[PDB]
Formats: structure tokens, sequence, C-alpha cells
């Protein structure tokens, strides 16, 4: 695949995602797809939602209440769930209240219940581990 | 079902949809679901994308290039395609260039190729027929 990851995130989380997650990954040599930059309306290749996920090794979701509660983010979750499995990566930027994910997102719900995510932390020491573990998970097979 | 239709439309088409389609249908006694009014972030029942479609007899899409070319609208199309069949209703507000719908929306593509939509017209006479035919299709069985 030409991209290591397609990244999805809420508008609320855009500043953090662009300044920390995307900056770090791209500075570290990963090739990233994301719609805000790479979706081109009307373009026959780049102007549809299948392009990024079909051409990325992993799909990474930045999760927070703002993401889970958004109509548009829920549609994006639905799409990844139903299209995409080892290729899914969940980053918990802010804790999700219990049972706040709609019950019909049963795959995402099982992943969270099974503690298969990486959790952001404000502490330098934990953030250092976070970035190493995020690089590791991006390089796993599918 | 408590609602006759869940309605999806692009931001570009919002003014026309609210002032003509929604006004007419609601004045004419139809009960309509749509996220701009009826999606309530954080609400355990009303704050997820399954609520409207699970509780509406029909799903109606207002189609135009602005709809087909939008990332968010494509996600909404994907969801209806994969969740929802006789329950789907397509209203063509503005002509779609040939092959502009992404190829993986194969159900929507077959519906358009098979001429199963209602087309808006600026002419009073054709609009009169349009509204009668739209009421008729909303009342068909699934
Ligand atoms: S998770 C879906 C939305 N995210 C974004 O808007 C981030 C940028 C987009 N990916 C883009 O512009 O391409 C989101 O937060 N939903 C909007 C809302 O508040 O409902
Ligand atoms: S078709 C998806 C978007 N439609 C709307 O924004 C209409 C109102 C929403 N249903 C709502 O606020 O709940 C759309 O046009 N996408 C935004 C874009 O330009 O990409």
């Amino acid at each position: 695949k030409p991209f290591d990851a397609f990244i999805s995130y809420s508008e609320h989380d855009a500043d953090w995602t662009k300044e920390h997650l995307l900056k770090k990954l791209e500075t570290d040599g990963f090739k990233i797809c994301y719609h805000e930059r790479d979706f081109k309306p009307g373009h026959p290749v780049l102007g549809n939602i299948f392009y990024c996920i079909e051409n990325s090794h992993k799909v990474l979701f930045v999760l927070s209440p703002s993401f889970v509660n958004s109509c548009w983010c829920q549609y994006e979750l639905y799409f990844a769930e139903h299209r995409v499995q080892d290729s899914l990566i969940m980053v918990v930027l802010e804790d999700l209240p219990p049972d706040s994910v709609p019950q019909k997102f049963s795959k995402l719900r099982k992943l969270l219940k099974r503690k298969t995510y990486l959790k952001w932390s404000p502490e330098e020491h934990k953030q250092k581990i976070f970035w190493h573990q995020l690089a590791a998970v991006l390089k796993t097979t599918n």
C-alpha cells in the first residue's frame, strides 16, 4: 500500500491531531492519508471515500467524546467497521464515558472492551512510550 | 414506523431542501426525520445515526453534484446502501454527470441507470406532478 495509515479525527480534535499526531508521524517517515488534505471534490480517483482506505495499510481513529458524539464521525466509523481485522488502530485522546459508543458499533465496542487501543497521556514519560508503541502498531501485519 | 421518511441532503442544497421539500412534506402531513434538527449529540437514543433510519418508512436522498462530490454525503450514501430495497427514494435536484457517482456505490448506480428516481423541474406543471408522485412513492410498501 502507498500509505501507512488513513487517519480519521473530529473537527474538535483537529488542532491536536495536526500539530502532534500528523506532524510526528510524517516527520518520522510514515506516509499518511487524510480527507482534509487528500480528498479532492470531483476528482474521479481522489474524490471518493474509498481511495484512502483502499490504499492505506492501517486505518487510525482519534477517539474522544467529540468524535463518538458526531453524526459525521459515526458515519465514518460505520464505514471503516464495515469495509475494514488487524488494520484498525484506535487512539484514545480523551476517555469515552462507558456505553457512550452506540450499541450497533459492535466491533468498535468489542475493541474498546478488550483494551486494544493506545491511550494518550499528558505526561512526557507516557507520551514517549505512546509514540514508540504507535510506530510499532503501524508496522504490524494485517 | 413513527416517521414516513428520513431525509438526507447536502449543505449546498439545504436552503432548497428546507424551503421546498421539507416545508411541503410537513405541511402535507408527512412526518420527517433529519439530522440537522433531530440528531442530538450525546443523547443515547437521538444521538446516533441508526435512530432516524431505523424509525422511518423511507430514506430519501436529495441528489446533486454537491451531494455526490461531498465526503460526508458519500459516507451517508454508503450507510444507507449497506443498511437499507424499496425503502430508498432518490430525488434528483440537479443532473449528475455520467459516471460521477463512485463505482463502488453499485446499488445507487443501478438505481440511477434504471431511471428509478424523481427529477426536479423548474416548470410549475412538472413540479405539480413531481409533488404528487413524491407523495405516491412515500406511501408505497417496502
Ligand atoms: S469525524 C468527522 C468530522 N471530522 C472533521 O471534520 C475533520 C476534518 C474532515 N476529515 C475533513 O474536513 O475532511 C467531524 O468532526 N464532524 C463534524 C461535526 O462536528 O459533526
Ligand atoms: S450530505 C452530508 C452533508 N450535509 C449537510 O451538512 C446537511 C446538514 C446535515 N445533515 C447536518 O448538519 O446534520 C454535507 O453536505 N457535507 C458537508 C460537506 O460539504 O462536505
